[PDB]
């Protein structure tokens, strides 16, 4: 369906934002000189990205 | 770069990014509402959007801790 | 500052900016239809995309070599 | 409709500032890595191609 196709392209692009943003954090992280608390939050944000990435992959898998 | 400038530049990227993806969440939400009633695709999409709301909360906490 | 550590750094920069290309091409593709582009704006956009595509291939060529 | 040009222009503005920072970083590594001529040349082409890409995107931005 073309409506489903358009939706798929938006989600594909959103997945690109998820993965790309996870790469951004990885690139910027060292220059932050994080303590244990900022690190915990960054890791928590990153794990939440990975869940969202998983759900987006499920959607892209099924159509 | 010193940690000061690092957190500054990342703080900037994070705010733009949160603003940006909130636009896509709203867009995809409205397109998703045009789907058939109780279409299984819709449920997969709501879960993805919900998980993004979690990520927004947690990324905001990062932003505030810089 | 040691040469092997800079080549690793550069590899990370390059893989990352390749993610920026993918994100950006996608960005133009989705936001474009909302533009109601005239042909002139439509021509610049196609031009920027083609230029970005040349850039991706010249970034790959660096990453292939190291 | 025409609000779709204000949204795209905010994107491109942020994007080009963000890209500018990555070209600087790459430029820094090209300099440190100057002893490898061949790789430096590859990097120069790539940075020049991005320079052209950044100008065409800036053109889009102005025309929005
Ligand atoms: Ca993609
Ligand atoms: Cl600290
Ligand atoms: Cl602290
Ligand atoms: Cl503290
Ligand atoms: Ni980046
Ligand atoms: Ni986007």
């Amino acid at each position: 369906e073309r409506g489903r196709k358009r939706l798929g392209i938006y989600l594909a692009h959103f997945l690109d934002h998820v993965e790309g943003h996870m790469g951004e954090i990885g690139v910027q992280r060292d220059a932050l000189a994080e303590d244990a608390r900022l690190g915990a939050l960054i890791d928590r944000a990153l794990a939440d990205m990975a869940v969202a990435r998983a759900s987006l992959n499920a959607v892209l898998r099924d159509l």
